[PDB]
C-alpha cells in the first residue's frame, strides 16, 4: 500500500507500507525527514489518535489512506 503522510503540509507524501507497518514506523519516517523525536509526534487518522504499536492490518488504514503527523509539545 501507498498511505499519504502530511506534516506541516497542506499535503501527504507517499509512503509505502504493507500489513505489518507500526505507527511507531510511520512516526520514525517524519522523525528522520524533520529532525524531531517519534517521542514528540502523533498520528492522526480519520478522527482517531493511533497509538505506536498499532499496525496495518490492525487498524483501518488501507490504500491511499491519508494521516496528518503532529507535533507534541507544540507551541500554538
Amino acid at each position: 500500500m501507498i498511505v499519504f503522510v502530511r506534516f506541516n503540509s497542506s499535503y501527504g507524501f507517499p509512503v509505502e507500507v504493507d500489513s505489518d507497518t507500526s505507527i511507531l514506523q510511520l512516526k520514525e519516517v517524519v522523525a528522520k525527514q524533520q529532525g524531531v523525536p517519534a517521542d514528540q509526534l502523533r498520528v492522526i487518522f480519520a478522527g482517531k489518535e493511533l497509538p505506536n504499536h498499532l499496525t496495518v492490518q490492525n487498524c483501518d488504514l488501507e490504500q491511499q489512506s491519508i494521516v496528518h503527523i503532529v507535533q507534541r509539545p507544540r507551541r500554538r
